[PDB]
């Protein structure tokens, strides 16, 4: 019924209760489990032309709402008992209805809490939540965004935010944000279909050259925006450069590494999930925290299909990249990690490296299991990319499951 | 499109469908609510002692399926011989509620089982296993014979061949043939007065068992145990294995001269010993196989990992590393050399070992082969992603379902 859950590091067990209060299906079944799977299509965010079913978002509306007073000790109260009357009423004569900004705020950071691929979710209760539903056009989302972005950044002393577009609405538009990120890397296809910055770029790149943007030829140029409002094309708009703080790489010992002229942004601001709360559907909900050193230092950095500087740093540290088992690879890759949080350290910008990470996710995860009953996790995605047992999370069972509020994936807008 | 799990490559940008799956007949641990793909030992394959015989009727329709894929193999499906192949297993379990199998059908069983494991990254090499039968041995001395010649012919004196032993299969109502030790070769694991553990911890409890069993023990870090095995009914007999048998790899490091001084050292030979292998509903409590180490399980999980040698601090403090700070990483600094450290004394050895890279590449082109073969491969992501550089090797990029295919290689409850 509840799955026994254990760590093999010190030989504690749990049992995950919290899973049964899951009510969205995910992509395994007992005949063969999907968990390694990146994306759904079962789990995707399909159209909104017409409105959603009044009984499943009522539902919805009512289990998020009791939600919200639990929260606030107020279950019962009168006041709990005339906001539901309310959701009541507004779903019945409109088919949808509003949330109040104190249950956005609550909504939001229990979609961060329940994020099962986050590995940094002790710090889910410390959220700056930017109301941005009073927006109608994509000059406004880019003055919001750019408020965002200034006080996430904060000279460097990087805050939690996200702020909150207009939610869905039935037969009309989405409001969007082309990006993958605030902040992208261009990836200019050229020659041989070689690829000039970052390649996982490529795409969006493209469609902002399409829209007017005058590219550059650089390894690392900073991308425009395209925001989008409802059943308009995006615009596109240049993001201030003093609002984009990057850091420039070199390593502790290694002389040459600077030379490189490799350079990354502080912000990670995821900009293309849903944020989903109480049956409503927040299609452009940018959130941003601080990076973990890995994401860089192995993932972009590293990957073959991203700048895959691998060979590069192995060349300039004179290492025999002739065979694999002179772990040439593993290396330069700790050494690269090493200038990331060397060089954030330096510029005075908040990171965490992958140890120290797991180590308080770890505590995170007993937290929860006090308070709730259990996390869900994705265990590929909180084990580092590199030193993966070489972290407590290796070790440690996880069971993974679908709870609401929550960040989910949806179709790109093009 | 197709009605098939839909699989992708992030690196290589590629999709294939495993319509494989498709003929899973045993379900895994997970449910549309929630995923247990992490969980070492879900409740599930699980081969808990069923001991009154198996319903006829469960055991002839395994039976069938394995027949059927036995024909296949060496395509005859539908023939004669298959048909009367048929008759014949259900003639047998009609009478004697049980089965024998064929010579070339354990074989096939016995190389189909390891194809099939899940967690297992070396299956490239799945076609050339040598099949020792051992289903004529009576005796728990007679077993250590087996087990003796398996290590011989397996070591080779350093170039390792993979090789199974197996012994026989459950018999109704009566006692299994059951190797106690989860490895032919294990370290003792001595408990300590102020409580720590002298060796390898994770052989703690087999020690304890061997020394309840007349085992007289040592106190080094790296003492060969001696195997408890059991033939039917019979407690179970002690073995020592013949020193020049087990061949051992001295460690040392290619340019780190001190790291020779830490007296560090590993076996050749690894035999997992305490696994069920399942043919066509058989059971074969006893059937120990070996193939050769990937450098990162003995450089990272047995020298490495908190509960087991733990050797981090003490390779960091000799390279003089800030192990005050996580962000020195002098954690991942120290698991690089100790890993080479492995890879370079087993080649010094003229052992043979594979690193997490060559490996990985083999596993992908092994994936590749087996689209083809059968349009798909069980695979479980959490363990053929290496403990360390993950994401530097490929198949980290590589989606992968997993799912439960006969013959195949099970756990098994400790016969204690
Ligand atoms: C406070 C610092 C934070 C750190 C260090 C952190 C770290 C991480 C890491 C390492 C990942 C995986 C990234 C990847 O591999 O692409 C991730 C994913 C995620 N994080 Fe966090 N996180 C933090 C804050 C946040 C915040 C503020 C939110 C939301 C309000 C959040 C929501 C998520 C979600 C939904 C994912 C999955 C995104 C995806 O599927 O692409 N995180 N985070
Ligand atoms: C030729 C060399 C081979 C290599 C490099 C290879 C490598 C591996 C590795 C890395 C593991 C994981 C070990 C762990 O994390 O505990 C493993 C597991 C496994 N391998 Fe292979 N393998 C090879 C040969 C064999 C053979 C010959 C068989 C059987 C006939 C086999 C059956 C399995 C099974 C059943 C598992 C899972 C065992 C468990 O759950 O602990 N392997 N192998
Ligand atoms: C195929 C596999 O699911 C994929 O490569 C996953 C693995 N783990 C990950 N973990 C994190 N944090 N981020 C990722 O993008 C991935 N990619
Ligand atoms: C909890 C988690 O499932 C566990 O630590 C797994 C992960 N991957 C593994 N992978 C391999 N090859 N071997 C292991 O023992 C494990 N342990
Ligand atoms: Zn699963």
């Amino acid at each position: 019924k509840f799955p026994r859950v254990k760590n093999w590091e010190l030989g504690s067990i749990t049992y995950d209760t919290l899973c049964a209060q899951s009510q969205q299906d995910g992509p395994c079944t007992p005949r063969r489990c999907l968990g390694s799977l990146v994306l759904p299509r079962k789990l995707q965010t399909r159209p909104s032309p017409g409105p959603p079913p009044a009984e499943q978002l009522l539902s919805q509306a009512r289990d998020f709402i009791n939600q919200y007073y639990s929260s606030i000790k107020r279950s019962g109260s009168q006041a709990h008992e005339e906001r539901l009357q309310e959701v009541e009423a507004e779903v019945a004569s409109t088919g949808t209805y509003h949330l109040r900004e104190s249950e956005l705020v609550f909504g939001a950071k229990q979609a961060w809490r329940n994020a099962p691929r986050c590995v940094g979710r002790i710090q889910w209760g410390k959220l700056q939540v930017f109301d941005a539903r009073d927006c109608s056009s994509a000059q406004e989302m880019f003055t919001y965004i750019c408020n965002h972005i200034k006080y996430a950044t904060n000279r460097g002393n990087l805050r939690s935010a996200i702020t909150v577009f207009p939610q869905r609405a039935p037969g009309r538009g989405d409001f969007r944000i082309w990006n993958s990120q605030l902040v992208r890397y261009a990836g200019y296809r050229q020659q041989d279909g070689s690829v000039r910055g970052d390649p996982a770029n490529v795409e969006i790149t493209e469609l902002c050259i399409q829209h007017g943007w005058t590219p550059g030829n650089g390894r690392f140029d900073v991308l425009p925006l395209l925001l989008q409002a409802p059943d308009e094309a995006p615009e596109l708009f240049v993001l201030p450069p003093e609002l984009v703080l990057e850091v420039p790489l070199e390593h502790p010992t290694l002389e040459w590494f600077a030379a490189l002229g490799l350079r990354w942004y502080a912000l990670p601001a995821v900009s293309n999930m849903l944020l989903e709360i109480g049956g409503l559907e927040f299609s452009a909900a940018p959130f941003s925290g601080w990076y973990m050193s890995t994401e860089i230092g192995t993932r972009n950095l590293c990957d073959p299909h991203r700048y895959n500087i691998l060979e590069d740093v192995a060349v300039c540290m004179d290492l025999d990249t002739r065979t694999t088992s002179s772990l040439w690879k593993d290396k330069a890759a700790v050494e690269i990690n090493l200038a990331v949080l060397h060089s954030f350290q330096l510029a005075k910008v908040t990171i965490v490296d992958h140890h120290a990470a797991t180590v308080s996710f770890m505590k995170h995860l007993d937290n929860e299991q006090k308070a709730r009953g259990g996390c869900p996790a994705d265990w590929a995605w909180i084990v580092p990319p590199i030193s993966g047992s070489l972290t407590p999370v290796f070790h440690q069972e996880m069971v993974n499951y679908i709870l609401s509020p929550a960040f989910r994936y949806q179709p790109d807008p093009w």
